[PDB]
């Protein structure tokens, strides 16, 4: 698809059993979801925004579905206002800006 | 252009005289400017990311230049840790999210 910008590029993303919407973000390294209880091992880290530092509880290799793509990659959870797509699955679906 | 996103998507731009390294953000409702001088009316604003809010300086109708793109809209100047080019500028570029 081809997203213009007139409204938030939001989308629905399944990660395991549940259904989110979540912001597409290039301003994001990072993908950060609101708080949930993902299996395995996660590593404390913060991460700095606007407005300054939140922490996250970092999981790798995660599967997430992103509009029937498929991703395995790295997922930041913590506080964050929005969940937010970043850089890091972007590139995993072959996002890219055009002008 | 084609930008991926494989690295922060940094451009340069050009605000009154002065060039600008800044970050194409999709998840950015405004643009926001770290701290600098500009002329005219401005009024106080209190915009939020990750971390909570910072207390800007909203400035109308100011004139960019954004990939030899020439943009006239609305410039947030306040501490952000980075210059960030939001929708309400994207929108003007023609920029689009493929994939
Ligand atoms: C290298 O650090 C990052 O990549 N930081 C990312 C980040 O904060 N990105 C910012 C841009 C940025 C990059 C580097 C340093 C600081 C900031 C944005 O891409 C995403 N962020 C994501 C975000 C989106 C919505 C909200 C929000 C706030 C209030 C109410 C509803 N939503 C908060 C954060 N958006 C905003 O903060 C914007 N806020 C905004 O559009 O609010 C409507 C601003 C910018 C206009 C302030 C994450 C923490 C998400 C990983």
């Amino acid at each position: 698809p081809q997203i213009t910008l007139w409204k938030r590029p939001l989308v629905t993303i399944r990660i395991g059993g549940q259904l989110k919407e979540a912001l597409l973000d290039t301003g994001a390294d990072d993908t950060v979801l609101e708080e949930m209880n993902l299996p395995g091992k996660w590593k404390p880290k913060m991460i700095g925004g606007v407005g300054g530092f939140i922490k996250v509880r970092q999981y790798d290799q995660i599967p997430v579905e992103i509009c029937g793509h498929k991703v395995i990659g790295t997922v930041l959870v913590g506080p964050t206002p929005v969940n937010i797509i970043g850089r890091n699955l972007l590139t995993q679906i072959g996002c890219t800006l055009n002008f």
